[PDB]
């Protein structure tokens, strides 16, 4: 197969309540150096840890506000997250694969999709015109993190037929956004491949 390695930032914000719901290990490997020092290993129940937009059991954290991770002691990441709550607000970059999700066949590609309550997806749709049969659903942009652009899949100039369960066919750019949100669960993107 054939992957693309890519990185990212995440957001994450302090509640009134219980501030970060993130749960932080250091080093689990733990064996010759680290190459994972702040790693998160579960987040909490009511908490802006899993409503920032994009956060997972695992998460690669590589910078925290500007500073390193990999490239130093765990132990000083460890400080930056316990207080990480000043500003009420941290910022840090990840990296990962884009995959999980991939399956075509010319003329449709199929994206399964994990989908959630509702999280930060950043999926943005688009429609060229309600004036033919079989108005085929269109993407804008894509946000990172989310598992959205994450796949490697939604590409900006194709087109849609099916939608987890339903079809575009009818024409309704609007239908699309209500079975894809619907499908909080898992959403099935039905795209259309056609080279030159």
């Amino acid at each position: 197969q054939v992957v693309h390695t890519e990185t990212t930032e995440v957001v994450l914000t302090a509640d009134p309540v219980t501030g970060f719901g993130i749960q932080l290990q250091g080093s689990v490997f733990a064996t010759e150096t680290l190459s994972s020092p702040p790693l998160i290993s579960y987040i909490e129940a009511d908490s802006p840890a899993e409503r920032c937009g994009v956060l997972q059991i695992g998460d690669r954290v590589m910078a925290i506000n500007g500073i390193p991770t990999e490239d130093s002691t765990f132990e000083e990441a460890n400080q930056l997250l316990r207080d990480s709550s000043i500003t009420s607000k941290v910022t840090l970059e990840i990296e990962f694969d884009v995959a999980e999700s991939v399956i075509p066949s010319s003329g449709t590609f199929h994206v399964k999709l994990p989908k959630k309550h509702s999280v930060e997806l950043g999926i943005t749709i688009s429609s060229p015109s309600s004036r033919k049969p079989g108005d085929p659903l269109v993407i804008s942009d894509i946000k990172k993190g989310s598992v959205a652009h994450r796949t490697g899949t939604l590409e900006l100039g194709d087109k849609l037929l099916a939608i987890d369960n339903i079809r575009l066919d009818s024409c309704s750019m609007e239908d699309a956004v209500q079975i894809l949100q619907q499908c909080e669960d898992l959403v099935k993107l039905k795209i259309r491949k056609d080279e030159d």
